[PDB]
């Protein structure tokens, strides 16, 4: 198991615009087109990303390039980021996964405002922060996924994902 293959299976992979669990327009693994109510500019935000005249619609290597240009800069927003580093810094393989899941799927200024479960990932109390982060619009918005990169950070294993 790895960031990508964990990814994958909390994002999926579609190949048409979709609406993603807030309504907004995306594409491949989880990329956000726009948050504009227009599909129209949701096409020109596509075609701009990939370089052509899609038409709604990409390749699979195409949702796969734009995949791996957003775990690239999910990575490097943690690094940069004054409060997300250090705390990266700080953890095993396993639990860096869940933490670039968490950014990836909410940006890094979102993350960074988990002031009080970040502080307790760096001070390794596994349990406490697990509720912590439970407390959140994010677990009760998307409880499935929020469980699964929950548990990854209280077991420091893949078992959710298995
Ligand atoms: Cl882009
Ligand atoms: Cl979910």
């Amino acid at each position: 198991m790895n960031i990508f293959e964990m990814l994958r299976i909390d994002e999926g992979l579609r190949l048409k615009i979709y609406k993603d669990t807030e309504g907004y327009y995306t594409i491949g693994a989880g990329h956000l087109l726009t948050k504009s109510p227009s599909l129209n500019a949701a096409k020109s935000e596509l075609d701009k990303a990939i370089g052509r005249n899609t038409n709604g619609v990409a390749t699979k290597d195409e949702a796969e390039k734009l995949f791996n240009q957003d775990v690239d800069a999910a990575v490097r927003g943690i690094l940069r980021n004054a409060k997300l580093k250090p705390v990266y810094d700080s953890l095993d393989a396993v639990r860096r996964a869940a933490l670039i899941n968490m950014v990836f799927q909410m940006g890094e200024t979102g993350v960074a405002g988990f002031t009080n479960s970040l502080r307790m990932l760096q001070q390794k109390r596994w349990d406490e922060a697990a509720v912590n982060l439970a407390k959140s619009r994010w677990y009760n918005q998307t409880p499935n996924r929020a469980k699964r990169v929950i548990t990854t950070f209280r077991t420091g294993t893949w078992d959710a994902y298995k």
